[PDB]
């Protein structure tokens, strides 16, 4: 739905999503969550206290869309983590390769995703600003952001 | 305040502001205020139901960082309202011909605000979407704006 699109932002990027990326300080978090992740009882918990949504849309589609407006904290710390497939702390998914592929475009440089295990990504999840779902069905479709901030 | 800034957004656009921008519809309004407009009680009638705010800039600094992201609806018809000064409906104040500036300049072309009536303007703004309020000080700084659409 490109209803209401704005001039150059994003149109995947809804009115909630857009509050949320512009209300969070530098440092917060969001996660940007597969259909697999408990979003609505994880997203409870955040401080925006319901799921947020780019609907239909694959993990790196939201990647891309999220990214367009919001600075990584890239200079000062690794700032997207994603899950550590199990027992495989190295192994990356499809879904991660493609989500890896549109923070290196909007960073203009390489910036590997770091790894968390499954039981650290559930808690740093509900510690995040926000959860943000999507269409994205694939196993470890699930990432941490930490919002960095403009010169 | 330059927090939380995403890239290539107007900064002066808070959470509240963009949020409303963005679940704004085609030809969906919203009104600019300035310190004279009585903002609170109006803005208990709009949509929005609160007063949303650009702080301490003038109005046409507000027109800017709205147009920044806002589509008009110039190709429809004419989307920006001013106040007509009591009896003297062509004249301009200083206040409107600053924000006339940046209309023009957002569409690249001359787009002439047309008047409307204090009691008329009154009774839009109590339809409209939102109102945002800002620091002008000046009389007549209030402005109708009706969205457009993005081809």
């Amino acid at each position: 739905y490109f209803q209401g699109m704005l001039k150059n932002i994003d149109p995947a990027l809804n009115a909630d999503v857009l509050h949320a990326l512009r209300a969070m300080g530098h440092g917060d978090t969001l996660v940007i969550s597969d259909t697999n992740f408990p979003s609505d009882s994880v997203a409870r918990q955040t401080t925006v206290g319901k799921v947020l949504h780019i609907d239909n849309v694959s993990a790196a589609r939201a990647m891309k869309a999220i990214l367009s407006v919001l600075p990584l904290d890239t200079p000062l710390q690794p700032s997207v983590g994603r899950m550590e497939v199990m027992g495989a702390p190295d192994q990356l998914e499809p879904v991660q390769v493609e989500v890896q592929q549109e923070i290196d475009a909007a960073e203009g440089k390489s910036a590997p995703m770091y790894g968390i295990e499954r039981f650290a990504f559930y808690e740093k999840a509900k510690q995040a600003y926000c959860v943000i779902t999507t269409g994205e069905t694939r196993f470890y479709g699930c990432f941490l952001l930490t919002k960095g901030v403009i010169p």
